[PDB]
């Protein structure tokens, strides 16, 4: 996260952090078995870290768990991120608490202009390199399709959204990605992609999970 602020501890509950050994990706906890993140975050070896701050320190409310089973979107295009979306099983369901929470799926998708809070351990440098211990967050308008569509001609497909700012300086990066970007208490994007971070006139690139609803509800429900 670019131009952010330090969250503080546990305050965004739904958060997780994949691990293979390091961080590599966020996600969101969807129920108590089930994560969403990214289809570029797909990798074999996943353990899921639930109520995290401090990623390099055990501060006494996580809860590790590894995955046991992937499903990348059936559709998912790596060349073209189009259908950015993957489903994570947890081999046993998180304990819920005040620390480690569901957010809830979309049921419709939102309008420009409406506020959201996107979050990770991502890189927070526009040039350059540095990567947090803590959670990051940042709060960020959805922009307008041609907005977004001017920003990134050719590359905005239906199932992706825009949102930041266009004057740069505030944005997700590298290592957020597959997490949060949750809008009126709604899971409504996964961070996806960018030209950059926090650059002039390129936002963040958001998978629009309101298209997604009915296959991660099919999908879990028979898995
Ligand atoms: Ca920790």
């Amino acid at each position: 996260i670019v131009g952010g602020y330090t969250c503080g501890a546990n305050t965004v509950p739904y958060q997780v952090s994949l691990n293979s050994g390091y961080h590599f990706c966020g996600g969101s906890l969807i129920n108590s078995q089930w994560v969403v993140s990214a289809a570029h975050c797909y990798k074999s070896g996943i353990q899921v870290r639930l109520g995290e701050d401090n990623i390099n320190v055990v501060e006494g409310n996580e809860q590790f768990i590894s995955a046991s089973k992937s499903i990348v979107h059936p559709s998912y295009n790596s060349n073209t991120l189009n259908n950015d979306i993957m489903l994570i099983k947890l081999k046993s369901a998180a304990s819920l608490n005040s620390r480690v929470a569901s957010i809830s799926l979309p049921t419709s998708c939102a309008s420009a202009g409406t506020q959201c809070l996107i979050s990770g351990w991502g890189n927070t440098k526009s040039s350059g390199t540095s990567y947090p211990d803590v959670l990051k967050c940042l709060k960020a308008p959805i922009l307008s399709d041609s907005s977004c569509k001017s920003a990134y001609p050719g590359q905005i497909t239906s199932n992706m959204f825009c949102a930041g700012y266009l004057e740069g300086g505030k944005d997700s990066c590298q290592g957020d990605s597959g997490g949060p970007v949750v809008c009126s208490g709604k899971l409504q994007g996964i961070v996806s992609w960018g030209s950059g971070c926090a650059q002039k006139n390129k936002p963040g690139v958001y998978t629009k999970v309101c298209n997604y609803v009915s296959w991660i509800k099919q999908t879990i429900a028979s898995n």
